[PDB]
């Protein structure tokens, strides 16, 4: 693990996490990237060094700190052409920000095109010295991080129209169907001990149905936010979501299968794919022979309730927010592009933040045309995103904010009293009307998009220009940020 001041080298490396050798885009030569840790209230100074050289994937880069609000530091949020131009090959950029009011489980990833699929993704944990759930567990450290990743054998820019993952990597290890039987990830526990496992989806696409043979899971945290403990026997986790769950190692000393079943790709466990191993101290060095019992108590988002200040903002009636926005999704089979209310997001040449700093303060004047929505400050926003467009279920992610999910997928019931509070939500399927609320307490241009990276690349996104009149003042960027676009725009396309 590394601390909140760190020097991250982004470079290409040949790796074989599932036994197939491919060039990747990695942080300090590992997949996943190193765990970044901090304590509540810390200041981050993450110096990102771009040493990329391999022209089969993108060689510029930009890193997003997923789930961190970036109040007053919108310029450090990371989404390319929304809050910055990319860091050019050979150049560096210091992400300098603070987290005064957040503690929980997060992650970081490239936010340039589909580059994070090529390997630039890792976990980020902000610990709370006064964690209200601390009495529920004994162990919470780097050994209790569980990353779930999809992995591809072809570089991201070579993507088929509908890419499909080759393997599931748990803590960086896993197998592909028909591939070598490489060692699976092992998570070691001591009988009688209680573990805070921090489950991080760093997926580019599949959701995972996560379970551990013979063990219930007590969910205590959702996308960085403390929730009332909820015991389940399986968790369906969508791209970019995080859960902390407490596991009580109260079963016989043995090896137990950890299961992460994707919704796309190989949807079984044959030959140890989509699997890892929970090993009790004293158990043999062997693979499990446990079997899966049918989930009778799967996690339902409708049962998650925030531990602190439960309750959605605004009046507890439908459309009873200050601003009400409905997002209609479509997909063109001929062009392969997604649209939101008729507009496909294409990255603008001038990043949205720079446009605003340059005087573009209206939806009419902000690029890309039709994709940028202005919001007034200190108001309650309600967003509905009905499901149904192809490629689902789409997990939508809002930057700069956590939101309250007043209506979740698979339910027609509204909850304003204690709905789940998180930052990535599945919008479900045709017939769902997933609805979220948040308060505009954070000026800046904030991305809202499907976190399936292939769909984001195909245009499934909008930008909220929240309080554009204040944005320059509240987010005054450092000189290093001013130089990013001049450097980037001087690049010939050959060098990207
Ligand atoms: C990445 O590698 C550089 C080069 O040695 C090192 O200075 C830096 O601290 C590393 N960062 C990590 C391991 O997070
Ligand atoms: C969808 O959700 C919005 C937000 O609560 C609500 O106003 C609208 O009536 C809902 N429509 C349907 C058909 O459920
Ligand atoms: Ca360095
Ligand atoms: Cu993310
Ligand atoms: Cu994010
Ligand atoms: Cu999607
Ligand atoms: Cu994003």
């Amino acid at each position: 693990a590394i601390g909140p001041t760190s020097d991250l080298h982004i470079a290409n490396k040949n790796i074989s996490p599932d036994g197939f050798n491919r060039s990747a885009v990695l942080v300090n030569g590992t997949f996943p990237g190193p765990l970044i840790t901090a304590n509540k209230g810390d200041n981050f100074q993450i110096n990102v060094i771009n040493q990329l050289t391999d022209p089969t994937m993108l060689r510029s880069t930009s890193i997003h700190w997923h789930g961190l609000f970036q109040k007053g530091t919108n310029w450090a949020d990371g989404p390319a052409f929304v809050t910055q131009c990319p860091i050019a090959p050979g150049h560096s950029f210091l992400y300098d920000f603070s987290v005064p009011d957040q503690a929980g489980t997060f992650w970081y990833h490239s936010h340039l095109s589909t580059q994070y699929c090529d390997g630039l993704r890792g976990p980020l944990v902000i610990y709370d010295p006064n964690d209200p759930h601390k009495s529920l567990y004994d162990v919470d450290d780097e050994s209790t991080i569980i990353t779930l990743a999809d992995w591809y054998h072809t570089p991201a820019p070579s993507a088929q129209a509908v890419p499909t993952p080759d393997s599931t990597l748990i803590n960086g290890k896993g197998r592909y169907s028909g591939g070598p039987t490489v060692p699976l990830a092992v998570i070691n526990v001591e009988q009688g001990k209680r573990y805070r496992f921090r489950l991080v989806s760093i997926s580019c696409d599949p959701n995972f149905t996560f379970s551990i043979d013979g063990h219930n899971l007590t969910v205590i945290e959702v996308d960085g936010v403390n929730h009332e403990p909820l015991t389940v026997d399986s968790i369906q986790i969508f791209a970019g979501q995080r859960y902390s769950f407490v596991l009580n190692a109260n079963q016989p000393v043995d090896n137990y299968w950890i299961r992460a079943l994707p919704n796309v790709g190989s949807t079984n466990f044959d030959g140890g794919i989509n699997s890892a191993i929970l090993r009790y101290k004293g158990a043999p060095n062997a693979e499990p022979t446990t079997t899966q019992s049918t989930s009778s108590n799967p996690l339902n988002e409708a049962n998650l309730h925030p531990l602190e200040n439960p309750g959605a903002p605004g009046a507890p009636t439908a459309g009873g927010a200050d601003v009400n926005i409905n997002l209609a999704l479509a997909f063109s089979g001929t062009s392969g592009k997604f649209t939101i209310n008729g507009a496909s997001f294409t990255p603008p040449t001038v990043p949205v933040l720079l446009q605003i700093l340059s005087g573009a303060q209206t939806a009419q004047d902000l690029l890309p045309s039709g994709s940028v929505y202005t919001l007034p400050p200190n108001k309650v926003i309600e967003i509905s995103i009905p499901g149904g467009a192809v490629g689902g279920p789409h997990p939508f992610h809002l930057h700069g904010h956590a939101f309250d999910v007043v209506r979740s997928a698979g339910s027609s019931t509204y909850n304003y009293v204690n709905p789940v509070r998180r930052d990535v939500v599945s919008i479900g399927a045709a017939g769902d009307n997933v609805t979220i609320r948040f308060t505009t307490d954070n000026p800046g241009p904030w991305f809202l998009h499907c976190h399936i990276d292939w769909h984001l690349e195909a245009g499934l996104a909008i930008v909220f220009a929240e309080d554009p009149a204040d944005v320059a003042s509240a987010n005054p960027p450092p000189e290093a940020w001013d130089q990013l676009c001049p450097i980037y725009d001087a690049l010939p396309p050959e060098q990207l």
